[PDB]
């Protein structure tokens, strides 16, 4: 296989509708809705883009997927019950700004009763408290953890991990900003470009992203300085915005 | 919080045993085993390392965690029923080389009767077919996907994502090598260093990793050329080792 080929939107939609009819052929009345990702209200695609689709099933507990290649293109189809999909659309994880923008660009191509619009409405109406909870979790589970990793590199190496770690920290910072502003980034590739455009960034984040976006990640001393500056900015920024991590317990149970 | 502080192994093990005693007081006879994993269960922990612990519970369906910081250090304790943990230890995902080293480096600190040995034996006895399937899935779900992403960047940008994408591709290549050689990498920091030391590397992989490990990721033309060369190396390497991705179906269901 030669990897993904160039295709037009029209050629991709022909493939999409073939899959739609095959889903209806195989699963019949158990299909509530079929949608294609990236096709409502937008084209941020590309000549080499793969195909992703979602299928709402009537079967309780249905949760499976088919992901395959023809050698020329790749497809992913996820099959979920309405309940499982609505639950997922309302959960705010650390990478919500990366993952849940898809729920606003699903093109319904089969829907027997407003199911995909209900998923869209559920994804759009998430409680503000959930973003506060996710931000506090991210600080502990990701950022504090990354700070230990780069401080270990400072004292014991390996500096050969520092470029990869710096990329990971910049992405976690983009999630923090996206959660704060309730922004779902358009694509994986646009995460950093859209993150640094937002107002009220933690101090040092934009400086860190300059290394990651330019690819100038070979000066380990500069990266460690920029990481520490960003970590200090996180402390001031979270304190200022009231994202207060509980530090009062040695053991929280 | 001032970020993670320096601690000695002795200081960390004192905290581990304090947490052990609190787990036994709170959850009582439902606790079957407590272990420490990561580089502390391996006695190679760094000065800034966090603490990761695992608990085996008798409680049916138990699957929860406590993850917190004191402001000075961070702990994650995972609590799983025996059935859930053994099922997880026997599943081989794309990132098995990153996640499942926990099961081969368990330092027992409490065991009511061989529970941690059962976990190790389950992780060690996984059938070769599961690694074959995981490798074929990785090629489709990760590498083929990444090829579309950098080929899109070549024709429409943004090159500002290329350093991050290249890091991701190098990590996916390391997962492929780890699955093939049944290697669980010791730490996330050592993944690329240990990956390029293995025999039977796909052509172009070592060259790509040099960019990522040195942090010289600013030459977009060189990266795109190196990514294509690695993608070709994957095709030759998988055919030679019999990791054949099925391309004979436009729709496989
Ligand atoms: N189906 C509803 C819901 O899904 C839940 O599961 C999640 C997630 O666990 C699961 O990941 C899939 C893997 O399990 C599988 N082994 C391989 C698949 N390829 C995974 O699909 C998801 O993750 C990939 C990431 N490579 C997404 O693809 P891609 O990079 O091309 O992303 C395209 C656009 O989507 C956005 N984006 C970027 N990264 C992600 C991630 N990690 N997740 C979701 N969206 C992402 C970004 O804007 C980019 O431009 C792929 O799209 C995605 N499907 O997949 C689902 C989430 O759909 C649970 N199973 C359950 O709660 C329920 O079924
Ligand atoms: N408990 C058994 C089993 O676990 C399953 O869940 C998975 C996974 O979903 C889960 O991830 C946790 C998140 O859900 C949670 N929001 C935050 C936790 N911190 C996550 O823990 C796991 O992911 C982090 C990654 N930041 C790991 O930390 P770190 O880089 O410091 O890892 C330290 C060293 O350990 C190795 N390692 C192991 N897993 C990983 C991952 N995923 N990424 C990177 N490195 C990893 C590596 O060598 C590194 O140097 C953290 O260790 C990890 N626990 O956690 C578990 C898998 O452990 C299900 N919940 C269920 O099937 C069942 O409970
Ligand atoms: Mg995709
Ligand atoms: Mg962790
Ligand atoms: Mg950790």
């Amino acid at each position: 296989m030669n990897g993904p080929i160039i295709m037009t939107r029209e050629e991709r939609m022909k493939i999409v509708h073939e899959i739609k009819e095959r889903i209806l052929d195989k699963y019949g009345d158990d299909v509530k809705a079929i949608g294609v990702y990236g096709s409502l209200g937008r084209q941020t695609d590309g000549p080499y883009s793969d195909i992703e689709m979602m299928c709402v099933m009537s079967t309780e507990e249905a949760e499976f997927s088919h992901e395959w290649t023809t050698g020329e293109w790749k497809v992913e189809v996820n099959f979920d019950s309405e309940e499982i999909l609505l639950d997922y659309a309302s959960q705010v994880e650390s990478d919500w700004p990366l993952t849940h923008g898809q729920f606003f660009s699903i093109l319904p191509i089969y829907d027997s009763g407003g199911y995909l619009e209900k998923v869209y409405q559920t994804a759009k109406s998430v409680e503000a408290q959930k973003f506060h909870d996710a931000i506090c979790a991210l600080i502990v589970e990701e950022l504090f953890e990354y700070a230990g990793k780069w401080r270990n590199i400072r004292v014991q190496g390996p500096t050969t991990f520092l470029p990869s770690l710096t990329v990971q920290v910049a992405m976690a910072g983009a999630m923090l900003i996206g959660l704060h502003h309730r922004i779902c980034y358009t694509t994986s590739a646009s995460v950093l470009t859209e993150a640094v455009k937002q107002s009220d960034l933690p101090s040092g984040y934009d400086h860190l992203c300059q290394f990651v976006m330019s690819g100038q990640l070979s000066d380990s001393e500069k990266l460690l300085e920029s990481l520490e500056n960003f970590w200090n900015g996180i402390q001031e920024w979270t304190e200022r915005h009231g994202y207060i991590v509980d530090v009062s317990k040695r053991i929280p149970f």
